[PDB]
């Protein structure tokens, strides 16, 4: 569902000294023009990055934000500052927030819509636990969580869904191209019956869960895997391998 | 004497221009000496802030950080990155995280801990809810809140305790200078031979809860009221007033 989209969720990792690597390496790079990749760094160097960036494809996003754009919110992230500072995207509902931070669907659902309110890009994170898998329906979970959003967000023109199995986030267990692609159609099917199919045709649904330079090509002709949200190796030089694999 | 500290916590406020006007006015308003201001903007405007301050009597800090300096915690702030960007402080334990973001005594504890580990001070907010208060427990609360740290922190050479009645933050409802002096005083003691007289002596106890230019002067002659955590009032000129009334 068209333009190959590659994200790098640096999580709590970095030095300005080190993101200089990252991003410089990135500016230097032979990557197509028919691409769109965003760098989701720690909230403190989201403007340094912005200033390091010298390649049209790349844009900076954020790891997380609040649902309010200013207030008595000691310790939170404002979409308005992120934009104000350069950034264009914001990751939401990552599994690192849903389990570590008891961030419910609903929060994730106000977050989402608001930010699109403010005109920022939202990379929405969904997935299932080794437990839901084994219980089979995985598709509940992703539809229970993807609904929480639908009630609120009508126009998705801006959302990039990131399908991310909790058992693959940084564990070395990527999901197989075929069950991965399988999950995506469903998603796409899902949303079809709701966002309408010209929408679902343009919606971008990404795969994340131990995507590494090496397994990137393994995915290169799957229809519903229109990208990646790479954490761990978005750090390595091998991040570029991911983007140059044509999927 | 045993040095005046007026902390300005921007909560979810600042623009690169707000932060600067704020920053230059301070850079340019006569309000010296034994005064120490640690201003605290979003993670987002942290590096710019310094850049504009750096550290005469003016130092920067962050409204929150997590308990590990690096890893996979999407969204988090990392002691180590606020250190890198030239930040010296970290508000830890404020009433906002604690209620809405539900971090707890033990959380706060393990983070004040990891926090100084890296040699960054903490601005340990302790405070009582409007019930606490009537059921007369603020001795208890505070003293419990504080125990939970104490049970992980040994050295408090670089801790600054923010005493904030939970009903005085953002309400207008300042604590009367009386009880003001009463409670600070009381815990200088409990704090006393938790860790000795010297420490109890070189250590500050901040008062916060609608602290501002006007009422600021009323704690003038309060030994034990070694300063404040200004939310609201750090966004204006009054900030300057507040650090020109001495102690």
């Amino acid at each position: 569902a068209r333009t190959f989209f590659v994200g790098g969720n640096f999580k709590l990792n970095g030095s300005k000294q080190s993101i200089k690597e990252i991003v410089e390496r990135l500016n230097t790079a032979s990557i197509p023009e028919n691409v769109e990749v965003v760098i989701c760094p720690p909230a403190t160097y989201l403007d340094y990055s912005v200033s390091l960036v010298k390649k049209p494809q790349v844009t900076v996003g954020a790891q997380n934000a609040y649902l309010k754009a200013s207030g008595a919110f000691t310790g939170e992230n404002s979409v308005d500052q992120i934009k104000d500072v350069g950034a264009k995207w914001v990751i939401l509902g990552h599994s690192e927030r849903r389990s570590y931070f008891h961030e419910d669907d609903k929060f994730i659902a106000d977050k989402t819509k608001f930010a699109l309110g403010q005109g920022v890009g939202v990379i929405l994170c969904i997935g299932e636990t080794l437990e839901e898998k084994k219980a089979g329906k995985t598709l509940d979970v992703v539809e229970r969580q993807l609904n929480a959003v639908l009630e609120e967000v009508k126009d998705w023109t801006n959302v990039v869904v990131a399908y991310e199995p909790v058992w693959a986030i940084g564990t070395g267990l990527a999901a197989t191209p075929e069950d991965a692609q399988d999950i995506h159609a469903s998603i796409r099917k899902f949303l079809a019956s709701k966002l309408g199919d010209k929408a679902a045709s343009e919606l971008r649904i990404l795969y994340g869960g131990s995507a590494n330079g090496s397994n990137a090509v393994t995915f290169k002709d799957k229809a519903d895997v229109d990208g990646f949200l790479v954490g761990g190796a978005s750090l390595k030089p091998e991040f570029v391998d991911i983007i140059n694999s044509r999927n």
